[PDB]
C-alpha cells in the first residue's frame, strides 16, 4: 500500500492504490484509494502536530507523496483499542461493538517469518527497548488517541482502534512514524455503526471508495478533488 | 492431570496420573505420575515458603493429595522463561535454547474458549485485575524463579522455564496456587540439555516415567519409593 529514499535527513512516503489484507492473501486494488490516504494522513499529522505529538511528517512532494524525517524505526505496530472488533474478540470473551471500560494497548513484533506477534515489555526489551522507551511510546499512543478520538467524534465518528508505528531521531527523541488512514484505523459511523475503512475491503461490506470518500468529505467539509 | 472441596478455607488438590497436551488432542496415562508430581510440588512449596514465598500448601492428605488454601483464583497462567523453548520460538526469532539476557514473565488469560491467549497489562484490567496486582504477581512470579533456578542449578538442572497460578486469600494477598511440577516446568538437564518434563511426553522424547523419576531423585537425593 505504501519509501523512496533522499538523503540523511528524509525520504519519501508514496501512497499506492493497492491494498492487502489478511497475510496478503487478499490483493485488490482501489484507484484513488493513495490519494486519499496520503491527505488523510497530513490532516491527521498536523493536527497532532498542533497538540504537541512528534510526528515525521515534513511536507507535501504532490501526487501521493509526503516529504518525511528519517528514523531509526522502532520493529513495532502499537495498537491503541476503544471499541471491541477485530483481533480482540479473539483474546477477551466480549462482543464487536462492546465499549471498553478504558482504552487498551497493544504491541506487536512487526516480523513477516512469525506474522506480526503480540509482545509485551519484556519481550521488546530482548528486542533492544528500554522500558522507559516503551513507556514513552504508549504514553504518545494514548495521547494520539484522545486527540484523535476527540476530533473525529465531534464528527459522527466513532475511533474503533487504530495502528501507529515510531522511530527515534538523531537526538533520540521518540517520533510517530509510517501513516494514519482509513487504511490503519477502524473508523464506525456514529449512527448507524458502518465502517468507513479497510473492513470494507477485509470483509466484502461494499464499497471501499465510496466510504474513504465520505470520511474525507466528513472531515474536511469537501468532496474529494483528486 | 488433577479439586475435590472440603469447606470455606481448605480444599483438596489431587494429582492424577492423567496426562494431556496439545490443547487436550493429544491424552495418556502414566502410572505413578501424580504420585511424583504431588511429592515434587510439595518439596518446591515448602523451598518457597522457606524464602518467604505466600503459597496455598496447607498439608498432605496421603496418596497423591494435597490440603491446601481455598482462594479467589485470578483467571491467569503466569509464565516465565530463562532459556527459549515451546511458543516463545514463534514471539521472537531466536533458537531453541538460547540463554536470554534477563527473564520473561508472559500472562495467558485462563480461558477455553479462547484457547489461553496471551494478554498484557490493559486486558488483565478489562478482566479486573488491576495494575498494581499485575506487578505484585509478576514480581513474585520472577523471586519464585531465582529461588527455583538456583536451587535446581546446583544440583545439575537448568530451569528454562514454567508456568504459575494465583489467588487471593481472604485478607486480600497474593497467594501462589495450583502446582509446581515436570508437568508445569521445563527441565533440562545441566551436562546434556535433555528434557526431564512433560516436554518427553509431549514430543515422543523417551520414558516419560523415568524422565520423570531422574528429576525426583536428583531433587530429593533418594529414588522414588512410591
Ligand atoms: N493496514 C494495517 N492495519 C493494521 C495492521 N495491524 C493492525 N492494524 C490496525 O490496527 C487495528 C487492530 O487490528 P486487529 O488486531 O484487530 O487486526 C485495526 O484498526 C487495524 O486496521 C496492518 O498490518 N496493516
Ligand atoms: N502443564 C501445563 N504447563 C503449561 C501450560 N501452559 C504453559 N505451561 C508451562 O509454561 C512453560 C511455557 O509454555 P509454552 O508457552 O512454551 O507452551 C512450559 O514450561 C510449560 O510446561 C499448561 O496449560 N499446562
Amino acid at each position: 500500500a505504501k519509501m523512496i529514499p533522499i538523503d540523511d535527513d528524509k525520504l519519501i512516503m508514496e501512497f499506492k492504490d493497492d491494498a492487502t489484507a489478511f497475510d496478503g492473501t487478499k490483493k485488490a486494488r482501489f484507484k484513488g484509494k493513495g490519494w486519499l490516504n496520503a491527505q488523510l494522513s497530513v490532516i491527521f499529522f498536523k493536527l497532532l502536530e498542533e497538540h504537541g505529538i512528534k510526528t515525521h511528517f515534513i511536507g507535501v512532494a504532490g501526487g501521493n507523496r509526503l516529504i518525511v524525517e528519517k528514523l531509526d524505526m522502532y520493529p513495532l505496530e502499537v495498537v491503541v483499542r476503544n471499541v471491541v472488533a477485530g483481533s480482540l474478540k479473539k483474546r477477551l470473551p466480549l462482543p464487536e461493538g462492546y465499549e471498553l471500560p478504558e482504552p487498551i494497548v497493544e504491541l506487536y513484533y512487526k516480523n513477516d517469518e512469525l506474522h506480526d506477534p503480540m509482545i509485551n515489555y519484556y519481550h521488546a526489551k530482548v528486542l533492544g527497548i528500554s522500558l522507559d522507551e516503551i513507556k514513552k511510546i504508549e504514553e504518545i499512543a494514548l495521547k494520539v488517541n484522545e486527540i484523535l478520538k476527540d476530533y473525529l467524534a465531534k464528527k459522527g465518528i466513532i475511533l474503533v482502534d487504530f495502528k501507529l508505528e515510531f522511530g527515534k531521531d538523531k537526538n533520540g527523541d521518540i517520533v510517530l512514524a509510517d501513516e494514519i488512514s482509513p487504511d490503519t484505523c477502524r473508523f464506525w459511523d456514529a449512527k448507524t455503526k458502518r465502517s468507513l475503512d479497510k473492513d470494507v475491503f477485509r470483509f466484502d461490506k461494499g464499497d471501499l471508495i465510496e466510504a474513504y470518500k465520505e470520511i474525507y468529505e466528513r472531515i474536511t467539509g469537501e468532496k474529494p478533488e483528486f
